[PDB]
């Protein structure tokens, strides 16, 4: 169960309340490794429980810390919103802020949210780069970087954006996770250059 995987009591209560009675296979396989700080390469698709697989240990990692601690990249506004909603449910009542940054709104609204130093930022690669270029997303405290559906981000033209983000965020103290159903050459290059010999989970 989630307790036996190493998850704290308050987070487990929140998971139970959202209907997570038992971990999924990918959560059982990933979570103990994610908690150990190891880089993870997940070959998984929606339906597996992959949001919980990265999100649950991320909550355990950032709770009680200050400033932007983690960045999750998603291919679409819709997936970003869904991931952010789940993370807010996981972390219910523990003082964790989650901020979403994607296109379609003026960037001023997001800048204001980022000034408060949310522990978790979830965004699309293009919008994230806008904040990096404006210095409104500080990378100095970012200790976890998650690429959700890396193949889909590449299908939408974001490979250079992903490369840039992975190069710009300091790597030595960073834990990186990459989830993707397919791994074409461009994605394999990201793993080889920007990750630390990740554990492969299938
Ligand atoms: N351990 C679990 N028990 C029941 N439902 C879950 C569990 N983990 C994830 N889910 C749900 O599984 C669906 C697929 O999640 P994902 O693969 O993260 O897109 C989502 O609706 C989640 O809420």
């Amino acid at each position: 169960n989630f307790k036996e995987l190493g998850i704290s009591d308050n987070t487990v209560q929140s998971l139970e309340s959202m209907g997570f009675k038992e971990p999924t296979p990918i959560q059982k396989d990933s979570i103990p490794y994610a908690l150990q700080g190891i880089d993870i390469l997940g070959q998984a698709q929606t339906g597996t429980g992959k949001t919980g697989a990265f999100g649950i240990p991320l909550i355990e990692k950032v709770v009680g810390k200050q400033g932007v601690q983690s960045l999750i990249l998603a291919p679409t506004r819709e997936l970003a919103m869904q991931v952010a909603e789940q993370l807010r449910e996981f972390s219910r009542g523990q003082g964790v802020q989650v901020v979403t940054v994607f296109g379609g709104m003026p960037i001023e609204r997001q800048i204001k949210a980022l000034k408060k130093g949310p522990q978790i930022v979830v965004g699309t690669p293009g919008r994230v780069i806008d904040h990096l270029n404006r210095r409104t997303l500080k990378t100095d405290g970012i200790h976890t970087l998650i690429l959700d559906e890396a193949d889909e981000m590449m299908n939408m033209g974001f490979i250079d954006d992903m490369r840039f983000i992975m190069d710009k965020i300091p790597a030595v103290q960073r834990q990186t996770m990459l989830f993707s159903a397919t791994m074409p050459k461009a994605i394999q290059a990201l793993v080889q250059q920007f990750m630390k010999s990740p554990k492969i989970i299938k």
